[PDB]
């Protein structure tokens, strides 16, 4: 079926740089014909080819095109000129979830519960499509103008077919033990990251911290971390059921019978899971 | 490039009927996996085939798929089962513009100007793609939750290639004289409808009214109508430059040098055309 004409650089008025990565730069752009604002990720083809990143850029596009859920950054269009590729993405006006963690120090119980629930809901959708994020972190969980989450950064995701993996290792503080021991990744690897994120929301800092990566990995494989006295009891119990060395024993994984038991955890008692994105997010402190 | 899986009836929880047409019924539906609300237009295949409406249903889908502008109802997806076709459309929460005309009687100058400007902007986009609506009317100009317009009903549109036409005749009160005399339609036919709509917004009733269709057509070809004393002066001048029998002399048409002169009309003096959908619509009385 016919689709709109392929867009081009001239159709936009580019503005400020929203972010810079190793193989891309995201720029805020206003489409002239509609006045719509998009976050356009620009990637130089030559650099991508030189560093053998074609599989990653291709995967990012393919995975995003398959996602159709309110808690994920949307890919509206793509186009390219002689030197660059352009991905038209939804513009998450409020930035990274990490920004708010730093801004207010830590989230109260109500805000922790709400945002954790949205992340859990997003992961259920993602995992339901046999996709592993592999680099889930506050930096990758953006916030739209209404303060609902919008997860992004899928170039390093893993699309399951069988849960084999290997090759990529996400941000050190959120790396699961299986990636360091067996060099493998599965859906449960994301649940481990979830556990670190919940801990970070409540404590204000991720569970495993150290002077360098080697030391962080060392703490991870030994499950070396502890909870501060204040930590919300039910949240602590949940984290303990997520930060489990054995990937088959993490609440939410297939061997633990899926998302049902996870969403039924006491910490989420007052959560209505059916329409989170229609709910008004609690105000951050 | 991969796309989401084809949706199906079971993916939705259908609700109330939003509207009923001769070959379709629009139903409010909530997608289970996202809690998103869509207005799903359902059309029975057998009926469509019996009445030879395949060209119309096909055109509706094709035209909508080509539109990517904030002032038009969006087509998100399509699917079908053994008996029906389903079009997933954006849900215009506030209904038809006609509803508000009846609700408050008539629009003040500020509201008339704002909504007329959005319609003009929508038509510029539509015409820029060589598409003639052919049945533009308050009933076809919906309003989203933010009170910005969303034009719909494209099955009877005409996609230009050369401005030939003929075959279909829209709602009597908005029919242009060329359709009644030469049995032809062009972009300017929509501008005539625009003139009737502006008049209706200000007067509260369309320009040409009568007991039946024959009498309405009779008044149209004779340009038989008049303005009530109150009518905003500049709005009147604009309408007089739109309701012109000769289609090549309507403000906004190609022979009159396009949308530039139309948007520059005195009635729109204080209008900023670049970002109308980013502006807060004036409150209706
Ligand atoms: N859709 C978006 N809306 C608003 N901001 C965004 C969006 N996408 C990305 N950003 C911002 O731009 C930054 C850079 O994104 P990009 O994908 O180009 O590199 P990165 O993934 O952050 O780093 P790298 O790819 O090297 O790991 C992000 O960290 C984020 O702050
Ligand atoms: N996207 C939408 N969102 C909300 N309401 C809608 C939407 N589309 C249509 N409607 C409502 O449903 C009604 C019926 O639409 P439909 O296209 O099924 O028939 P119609 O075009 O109104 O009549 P006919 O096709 O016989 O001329 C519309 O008049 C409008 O009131």
């Amino acid at each position: 079926p016919p689709q709109p004409r392929k867009k081009r650089p001239e159709d936009f008025k580019f503005g400020k740089i929203l972010g810079e990565g190793s193989f891309s730069t995201v720029v805020l752009a206003r489409e002239l014909a509609t006045s719509r604002e998009y976050a356009i990720k620009i990637l130089e083809k030559r650099h991508i080819i030189k560093e053998n990143k074609v599989p990653y850029v291709t995967r990012e596009r393919d995975v995003m095109s398959r996602l159709d859920h309110p808690f994920f950054v949307k890919l509206y269009f793509t186009f390219q000129d002689d030197e660059k590729l352009y991905f038209g993405l939804s513009y998450a006006k409020n930035g990274e979830l990490l920004k708010y963690i730093r801004k207010i120090g830590s989230f109260d119980e109500t805000c922790t519960r709400f945002y954790t629930a949205e992340i859990v809901s997003a992961l259920e959708y993602l995992h339901g499509k046999g996709i592993i994020h592999r680099d889930l972190k506050p930096e990758n969980i953006l916030l739209n103008e209404d303060m609902h989450i919008q997860i992004t950064d899928f170039g390093t995701a893993k699309v399951l077919s069988p849960a084999r993996a290997n090759s990529f290792v996400g941000t050190a503080q959120y790396v699961s033990p299986e990636l360091l021991t067996e060099k493998s990744a599965c859906k449960s690897s994301d649940l481990w990251a979830l556990g670190c994120i919940i801990y970070q929301l409540v404590a204000g800092l991720p569970p495993f911290r150290a002077g360098n990566e080697y030391l962080i990995f060392q703490k991870i494989i030994k499950l070396e971390y502890d909870f501060p006295e204040k930590f919300f009891p039910k949240a602590r119990d949940l984290v303990e059921k997520l930060l489990v060395l054995d990937a088959t024993k993490r609440l939410g994984c297939e061997e633990m019978e899926g998302y049902g038991p996870l969403k039924a955890h006491p910490f989420f008692e007052s959560v209505t899971w059916e329409n989170l994105h229609q709910q008004t997010p609690p105000k951050l402190t």
